[PDB]
């Protein structure tokens, strides 16, 4: 039961992601680190006009060995410690040894008040298992 969380975990990788201005669809930030291990403090650095899309774009893709019923994400953004917004997305079913792409929308201070001061912890589940529990420190440039 925590031993299935740390199968899932064992099993898991993201291997790429993006993320796109959902009017355009022009690409704003990709990488292909896995920021989803948990233990460390992740960094990104994305364009500040992202912050005036109203709707962003993202594509995750990820493996995983281990079957999941219910495969979903709790992220929350946090600035200088106060929680601002929580953001729910659900994949659902996942096959075993399957490798998928994810598609979600997400939809709606400066720049330069904001930049050092938020993560985003993002919270894996299968259903109401937690799976893990990572962090990404934003830079807004
Ligand atoms: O912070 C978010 O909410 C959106 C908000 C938008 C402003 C534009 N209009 C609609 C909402 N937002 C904000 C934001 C933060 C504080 C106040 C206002 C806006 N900063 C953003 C930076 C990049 C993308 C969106 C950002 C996203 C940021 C990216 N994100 C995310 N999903 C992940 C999945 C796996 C691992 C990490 C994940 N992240 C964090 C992440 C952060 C930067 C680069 C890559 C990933 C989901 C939540």
């Amino acid at each position: 039961k925590d031993e299935r969380a740390r199968e899932i975990l064992r099993g898991f990788k993201l291997n790429w992601m993006n993320l796109r201005d959902a009017e355009t669809g022009k690409i704003l930030w990709q990488g292909t680190e896995d920021l989803s291990v948990p233990g460390v403090e992740h960094e990104a650095r994305v364009p500040k006009k992202i912050l005036k899309c109203k709707a962003v774009s993202r594509e995750l893709n990820f493996s995983s060995t281990e079957q999941m019923e219910k495969f979903r994400l709790e992220q929350k953004v946090y600035f200088k410690g106060q929680c601002l917004e929580e953001w729910f997305f659900e994949f659902g079913f996942v096959i075993p040894n399957s490798t998928n792409t994810w598609q979600s929308l997400i939809e709606a201070m400066p720049a330069s008040v904001l930049t050092g001061n938020v993560i985003i912890e993002t919270k894996f589940f299968d259903d109401d298992l937690l799976v893990s529990t990572s962090r990404v420190r934003l830079f807004y440039v």
